[PDB]
């Protein structure tokens, strides 16, 4: 079952676009062909797509893999409201403008999946096609506060823990190697319960001080993440979670419009947070939706099942984005 080719950071083309005076976005770029913009989740990196970038370039695409705002070599302003979906999506539009791209295909995972859905919803003229790994498209519900909705799903308890600035930062920054080795695990290897984080008082309070390495990752890979998060830390990344009311109000401005462009939703059997069933009935909002499903795959889709991800994405790109 041999691993796809990966990426060596020093061997990549590194690009930088200043979207505003204080905000510069970094990306890596490989390949010729139609532009495909890969958008990672929390707390990840462009390098989360290391197994996809060569494969998609070989398949005849120009891949732009982002450091999202708050991450890596991209700017990480401290202000919470710099990380609301309205701001982040408008910055990605400006990014396309500065690159001289009329459209791109957007592929996202986790919080990057949420972003690419909103790009498709509000900026469809700039989105050739959209794919999400794990993250569903959920229509805005103007009758339920985001607070209500969170409290009504217990696996989302960690999200409240992430609200108060500084608290989760201290825990996640205390020992970066422990942070990433604890998080980046296959489902069966989990050392963390995302429930009752608040009563425990932290994500890792009941996890090993010296976790083993997951089968999914090497020490060298973990240390790449460590080095990246030494640049700006966890405040910007966590700020993505601290705009729930603002994001809800923005999402309500879609006045029940549909997403009419080609779309792909990929579910992961063993993601016990972003569960497959959350995607049910997306077809009601997205008439041209196609689906994929990956068995034996947890939250960290790209590194858990890279071969399967690559096969799904290339088949869909070739049929629906080109
Ligand atoms: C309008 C709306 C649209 C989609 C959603 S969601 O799909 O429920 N989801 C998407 C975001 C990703 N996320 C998150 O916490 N990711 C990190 C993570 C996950 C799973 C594991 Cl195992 C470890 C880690 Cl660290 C929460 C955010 C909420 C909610 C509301």
């Amino acid at each position: 079952a041999p691993l796809p080719t990966s990426c060596n950071p020093s061997d990549m083309s590194h690009g930088y676009v200043t979207v505003k005076p204080r905000v510069r976005l970094h990306f890596v770029e490989l390949g010729s062909g139609p532009a495909v913009c890969l958008c990672h989740g929390f707390p990840e990196s462009w390098y989360s797509w290391r197994y996809q970038i060569p494969a998609l370039a070989q398949a005849g695409y120009r891949v732009l893999a982002m450091d999202m705002k708050g991450y890596g070599e991209s700017s990480a302003p401290p202000e919470i409201e710099e990380y609301c979906m309205e701001v982040l999506c408008k910055e990605m539009v400006t990014f396309l403008d500065k690159l001289g791209l009329s459209q791109a295909v957007f592929i996202g995972h986790d919080w990057g999946g949420m972003l690419v859905w909103y790009m498709a919803l509000f900026y469809p003229e700039r989105v050739r096609a959209v794919a999400s790994l794990n993250t569903p498209f959920i229509p805005a519900n103007p009758n339920m506060s985001p607070l209500e909705s969170i409290k009504a799903n217990p696996v989302f308890d960690y999200q409240l823990y992430f609200q108060e600035p500084g608290v989760a930062e201290a825990e996640l920054e205390q020992n970066l190697s422990r942070t990433f080795k604890s998080l980046f695990r296959a489902s069966d290897e989990s050392v963390l319960s995302m429930h009752k984080v608040c009563e425990a008082g932290g994500l890792f309070v009941n996890s090993p001080e010296e976790p083993s390495l997951s089968r999914m990752v090497t020490e060298e890979e973990i240390q790449f993440y460590v080095q990246q998060f030494k640049k700006s830390g966890f405040r910007g990344p966590l700020n993505w979670y601290r705009n729930m009311e603002r994001n809800w109000k923005w999402a309500c401005k879609s006045l029940g419009r549909k997403i009419l462009i080609p779309a792909l939703m990929v579910t992961a059997e063993k993601d016990f947070v972003l569960v497959p069933q959350m995607s049910q009935h997306m077809e009601d909002w997205i008439p041209h939706l196609k689906r994929g499903h990956i068995e034996d795959c947890g939250h960290w889709t790209q590194m858990d099942k890279p071969t399967e991800v690559n096969q799904i994405l290339i088949k869909w790109l070739d049929s629906d984005a080109r």
